[PDB]
């Protein structure tokens, strides 16, 4: 199944246990509209979207998504949340909230 | 000086010896916009910005810049025109018992 953009942004943000304030605050996003970004509710810019993976702690999940390549050869790969790449198990977990 | 966020498009883009209207149908992006996008005139969505980068002919150049890090191990490097590559991950440490 093919996830969007947003999507790609929220699996791994999952992944580091952190909320939208924790990288809102790492980047300097405004969480006020962060809330929209990470939902897709409109394709951010580049600058911004690139701040957000450029991250020491998303820096395992650059391109593991953006072209569906895990290069765990330097230290990238896919997270737990992730419905793509793996390296334990598949753990669809369960959504919940409206947001 | 810094590169910008389109520039990032260009040099590696002409370090293929291809025109933005080659890359344009490659990716199935138009012209008529692209030459505002590696222009810089405007940032472009995410949406599409990977969808040039995905490509197998631009898969080194994924993250090379998007965090100014180049991952050979795995098959990431600068181009040519680039002429960067350096990065700052610093990771100290602490600790005592005092009381």
């Amino acid at each position: 199944m093919s996830n969007t953009i947003s999507e790609k942004i929220v699996l791994m943000r999952k992944s580091e246990y952190l909320s939208r304030q924790q990288l809102a605050d790492l980047t300097g996003v405004p969480y006020g509209t962060l809330s929209y970004y990470e939902s897709g509710r409109s394709t951010p810019p580049t600058d911004v979207m690139m701040n957000i993976l450029q991250t020491p702690q998303f820096t395992k999940y650059t391109l593991w998504f953006m072209t569906n390549q895990i290069a765990p050869e330097s230290g990238q790969i896919a997270p737990a949340l992730a419905h793509f790449g793996q390296n334990e198990t598949t753990s669809p977990h369960s959504g919940q909230k409206t947001g």
